[PDB]
């Protein structure tokens, strides 16, 4: 089984018995992907253990995979376990079951459901300020992910359920998952053991805490179809997904943006200037004033080009296909190396520099949406994209209407990415905060 790509004529690095190419992850997914993209061109293959993985980078082939042939051939992501009752979570679910959850949960993030959440988000930003005004009136460097995650947790639990809890001081969220991929034949062993990559105690906290809400929103819109069709432990699982997403991703990106705003002071001023012009007198941001702000959008986009928190997009090939003139056999994992495409010199001038002018309306048309895919694409892209962009931007507006951000002696400059598996910084993001 380590001969597949040698036979297909697809180039790629030579695998070791059993491990495949996984020793190559010692420097991280993204470095390996960049290295392959440059050694091998537009297409290559490698092996996670015994699992063949075909990397593609052609914009047309990517659109075919994410969009043109999604329902028919590339419907699911790579199996990932042991998951337990979380198998029914939307982003883990497969084929017809995912289809049903997608259709069931899509009405949560409309322009009209988002627009109802702006008045309610508007409270925790003010908490976020006062929490920050304290750690500022005392010239003590601030950990952004702590105070951002605090605010993120606040918005999520209320956007979907209705629970309000000053997020300060709950909040429960590469050593072993390694063995999953040399030993994925061990996943079904672990499922029959109830063994879970979510420690059985974090989920047991909510295997009742959702039943405990309450009862007598995302939570609302689910019961209406609970009363085919719908369930309830399946309701707790969707909730856990949403609660992770809104906490960890929203807070992690906010921290990346503030780092870049701090290492590029002219961009921070330019942004504070735009916010005060749309929102004079520190006017409260509304749903519409957020979408009005173009440089805020450019800043956000440009951070997600540098720090795309998914790193790779993946789809299981569920049957033989010949896409854009190339044969792909059943079972291959097809992979888009997003981090690499975001930093590819053959699309982006000076790709390591934080330059938000790449996304000006003057320039944003030179940007292939199948190269720059921070939220995915096609029927299976990020279901929370608009809620996420809006959530962050309201945090940013409120925050920058009050404070500026400078580097500190301990600010890691330049910021190293974690060689681990998740797009995080090695050292946490600390910066000096000053009150306008
Ligand atoms: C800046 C924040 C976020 C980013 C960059 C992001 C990005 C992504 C990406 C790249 C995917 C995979 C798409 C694909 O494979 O084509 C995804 C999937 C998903 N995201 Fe997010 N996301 C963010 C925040 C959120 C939030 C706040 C939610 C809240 C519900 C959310 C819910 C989901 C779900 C449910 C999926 C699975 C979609 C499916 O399998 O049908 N995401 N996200
Ligand atoms: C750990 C590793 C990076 C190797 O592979 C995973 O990423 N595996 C997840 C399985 S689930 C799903 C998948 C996903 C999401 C975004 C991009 C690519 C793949 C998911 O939407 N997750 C919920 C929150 C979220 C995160 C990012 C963007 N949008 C939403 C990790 C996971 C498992 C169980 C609970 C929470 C997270």
């Amino acid at each position: 089984s380590h001969g597949l790509f040698k036979k297909l004529g697809i180039p790629g690095p030579t695998p070791l018995p059993f491990l495949g190419n996984i020793l190559s992850y010692h420097k991280g997914f993204c470095m390996f992907d960049m290295e392959c993209h440059k050694k091998y061109g537009k297409v290559w293959g490698f092996y996670d253990g015994q699992q063949p993985v075909l990397a593609i980078t052609d914009p047309d082939m990517i659109k075919t995979v994410l969009v043109k042939e999604c329902y028919s051939v590339f419907t699911n992501r790579r199996p990932f376990g042991p998951v337990g009752f979380m198998k029914s979570a939307i982003s883990i679910a497969e084929d017809e079951e995912w289809k049903r959850l997608r259709s069931l949960l899509s009405p949560t993030f409309t322009s009209g459901k988002l627009k109802e959440m702006v008045p309610i988000i508007a409270q925790y930003g003010d908490v976020l300020v006062r929490n920050l005004r304290r750690e500022a009136e005392t010239g003590k460097p601030v950990t952004l992910k702590d105070v951002f995650g605090a605010y993120s947790m606040d918005v999520i639990t209320s956007t979907s359920f209705g629970v309000n809890i000053d997020s300060l001081n709950q909040d429960p969220f590469d050593p072993f998952f390694l063995s999953i991929t040399v030993f994925p034949f061990l996943i079904p062993i672990l499922e029959v053991l109830n063994i879970c990559v979510f420690p059985r105690e974090v989920t047991n906290f909510l295997r009742k805490s959702v039943k405990r809400m309450k009862e007598s929103d995302f939570l609302q819109l689910m019961i209406d179809s609970q009363n085919k069709a719908l369930s309830d432990l399946e309701l707790v699982a969707q909730s856990i997904i949403f609660i992770f997403a809104g906490y960890e991703t929203t807070s992690s990106v906010l921290s990346f943006i503030m780092y870049e705003l701090a290492t590029h002071p002219d961009v921070q001023q330019k942004l504070q200037e735009e916010i005060d012009a749309v929102l004079p007198n520190k006017a409260p941001p509304t749903y519409d004033t957020v979408l009005q702000m173009e440089y805020l959008d450019m800043v956000v986009n440009e951070t997600l080009r540098l720090f795309p928190i998914a790193m790779r997009l993946e789809r299981v090939c569920k049957k033989d296909v010949e896409i854009n003139g190339m044969f792909i056999p059943k079972g291959v994992v097809v992979m888009i190396p997003s981090y690499a495409l975001h930093r590819d010199p053959k699309y982006w001038t000076e790709p390591e520099k934080f330059l938000p002018e790449r996304f000006s309306k003057k320039n944003k048309d030179n940007i292939d949406p199948y190269i720059y895919t921070p939220f995915g694409s096609g029927p299976r892209n990020c279901i929370g994209m608009r809620f996420a962009l809006m959530n962050m931007k309201l945090a940013l507006i409120r925050v920058l209407q009050n404070f500026s951000f400078k580097p500190c002696k301990e600010t890691q400059i330049p910021l190293k990415l974690s060689l681990g598996g998740l797009l995080q910084p090695e050292k946490p993001v600390v910066l000096k905060v000053e009150s306008r």
